[PDB]
Order: C-alpha cells, then structure tokens, then sequence
C-alpha cells in the first residue's frame, strides 16, 4: 500500500505530501499507529522484518502528528534505522 | 519494481511466475543478479536495507535459475531469512 510503502522511504512530509498521505490510511488505523509508537519509541535490537515494516508505519504516524501540529512545516522522514543480518542467504 | 518486489516475498515458481519475472527483467540485471548469488550466499551479517534488497534479489535469480533447470519443477521461492536491528526518530 502507499502508506506502508511510503514509511518505507525516505522523504519529505508536506502540504502535498501530507494531504496524499492522510488520504491513503484509515483514521482509525491511523490512530492505532500512532499508539504502538510509544511501543517502540525506545526501543533498539533486532525484530523481524514484519514486526519492521509495522513499526515504520508507527513512526510516519507520528512524524505526520508532528507536522500536522507544526503549522504547516516540513519535516524529514527518514524510516526506522534499519541494520540488517541475515546469514549465507 | 515487480523483480525486487517479489525477491522480497515468499512464493512458489511456476512457469508462470518465472516468465512473468523474466520478461520484466534484463538479460544483464538478471545476470548481474544471478552473478551477485557468488556473493552473498556467503555473506553473514550486517548490511543496510538496499544490500538486502540486493541480496534478496540475487537468490530469487539463483531459484529461478534452479526452476529452470529442474525442467520447472515448482521451486519455493522465499526471501533471505533476516533481523533487523532498529532505533526510530
């Protein structure tokens, strides 16, 4: 999906770019993403790479709540620092 | 990019799956891919997520090339077992 896909991207959040993105989540999910954030705000280790892609959309919820009450800024979305090990494939 | 979207999923080739993704391909990319397997099924640990992409890639060449040649036999496909280890913003 673009949200999801978007959180997995580099960016930055918008007029444009914040318009398009409320409009391709639901609120109520929206919510729910801005809630787990604060599961993981903290937290640093490994996570398997659905548990990821879960926590990516966490963290451009919140970086879209912060711009929202900004004013109209801009700011930088940059997806959760993600150090990969996977071993002989 | 439907190759790199898919080295990134779990699914079985047939002979329509791996038709689908060779035509979407280049003989050099998937070559380069398939070359870039003498690389990475060595590999043990970290990488950023654009090596992983790579490397994800480079195992679904090596499975179809295993399709391929098992007279297309369905072949597993399925990504690069992995753990990211994350900090957000």
């Amino acid at each position: 999906s673009t949200f999801e896909e978007m959180a997995l991207t580099t960016f930055m959040i918008t007029k444009e770019s914040y318009s398009k993105l409320k409009n391709s989540v639901s609120d109520v999910a929206f919510n729910r993403y801005l809630s787990l954030y604060n599961k993981y705000r903290y937290f640093s280790g490994k996570m398997d790479t659905a548990a990821y892609r879960e926590a990516a959309c966490s963290q451009l919820a919140k970086a879209m709540e912060t711009f929202n009450h900004n004013n109209g800024n801009d700011v930088l979305y940059q997806p959760p620092t993600a150090s990969v090990t996977t071993s002989f494939l």
